[PDB]
């Protein structure tokens, strides 16, 4: 039972640090805890201009942006659009080559199609040279057997799930998943009328934003989302407890989200989102967020058919861009969570670390 002033002492203790040892000239960060979030705000989102960070500061996610697509997929199934047991063919009928044979649209969800790369080409710039890419891959493991994080991957996902809706990926992700949710502040284009609130990112010093790719069917979730501290927290909220969104749809896509699809050692993996059984210790997690084990590729337990959504659970994701660094994670079971957005891309295990330090003090 940890009171509001006792919160506000936990997290400036760990933030303040944290920003000095790894030069972060700005954080915003959001606490879930009783019920309603708790908002702390530090240093500047725009260093030459010396403008402050503010609730109401934008930060890009990077790929804490795929929690969205997960959910967005989630409510497309959750509609009878899609089923993650479709092969992908179904949905580009154009991607004849026959290696896609036994791929579902679960493993280009969840990263398991065989060993799709990390990144699509820039040699990719259209939709035609899109589709000469998927065909050429030739997949380096069998269907549902070895995990290798991959934007190749959920980006796919994310393009063919919103096909049978008729909209494009980013309407389909207003009107089904932030409009419903009221993250209104919450973009992927960011409206020349609130680039006010557009925070800048520093990379090396250097004052960086995202920018966009070549137009494509994957050209909405490459530029990323971007989204304050505020709205944030409430998708954390709404993920945390869907029990109380209203609408079915988005209620289950939710739920089928953090549902656990593979197990990889101690990690399982949803849609999107990333989870580890509760309780878990500090350095279990901590070690998982090393790029040398995040990015690697690694063999895959099938969960058949997929665990619902696991109370006792660690949810997480990681994300970052050129100038930003996010991490975003919570307990279901404890009902506590934490959001932390910051202006500077710093080492993941660090960001790992603060936050289970500051719900540790919550549990
Ligand atoms: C998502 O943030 C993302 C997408 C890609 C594709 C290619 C290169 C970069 N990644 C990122 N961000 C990063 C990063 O630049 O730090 C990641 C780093 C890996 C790690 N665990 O250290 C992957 S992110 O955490 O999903
Ligand atoms: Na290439």
């Amino acid at each position: 039972p940890v009171s509001e002033k006792q919160l506000a002492e936990v997290v400036a203790n760990t933030v303040t640090p944290l920003m000095k040892a790894q030069s972060v000239p700005g954080m915003a960060v959001a606490v879930i805890y009783q019920g309603k979030p708790h908002y702390y705000t530090f240093g500047k989102a725009d260093i030459a201009a010396n403008k402050p960070v503010t609730p109401q500061t934008l930060f890009e996610l990077g790929s804490i942006s795929k929690t969205f697509t997960g959910v967005l997929g989630g409510d497309a199934i959750a509609r009878g659009e899609i089923s993650l047991d479709d092969p992908v063919t179904r949905y580009w009928p154009q991607l004849t080559g026959k290696q896609w044979q036994g791929i579902r649209m679960l493993d280009l969800a969840t990263y398991t199609a065989g060993g799709l790369p990390l990144q699509v080409p820039d040699e990719v710039t259209d939709n035609a040279s899109l589709l000469r890419f998927y065909q050429n891959w030739q997949p380096q493991w069998k269907p549902g057997t070895t995990r290798l994080y991959a934007n190749a991957s959920i980006g796919l996902f994310g393009a063919l799930a919103v096909k049978p809706s008729g909209m494009p990926y980013e309407q389909a992700m207003t009107t089904r998943v932030l409009k419903p949710l009221k993250l209104d502040h919450t973009w992927i284009n960011v409206p020349k009328a609130e680039e006010a609130h557009y925070a800048w990112g520093y990379r090396d010093g250097k004052a960086v934003r995202a920018v966009r790719v070549s137009p494509g069917m994957l050209d909405a979730q490459a530029y990323g989302v971007k989204t304050n501290v505020q709205d944030m927290a409430n998708w954390v909220m709404a993920n945390m407890a869907p029990e109380n969104v209203a609408d079915a749809s988005l209620k289950q896509g939710i739920a089928l989200a953090q549902s656990r699809y593979w197990r990889i050692g101690s990690m399982y993996q949803g849609l999107g989102w990333e989870m580890l059984n509760w309780p878990v210790e500090a350095n279990t997690v901590v070690e998982g967020s090393d790029s040398k084990v995040a990015l690697a590729p690694l063999p895959v337990a099938e969960v058949n058919p997929p665990a619902p959504p696991v109370k006792a659970s660690w949810v997480h994701k990681t994300g970052s861009t050129g100038g930003f660094g996010s991490y975003v994670a919570f307990i279901p079971e404890k009902q506590i969570g934490i959001v932390m957005l910051a202006n500077t891309s710093y080492p993941n295990p660090a960001r790992v670390e603060a936050a289970y330090h500051i719900l540790e003090a919550l549990q």
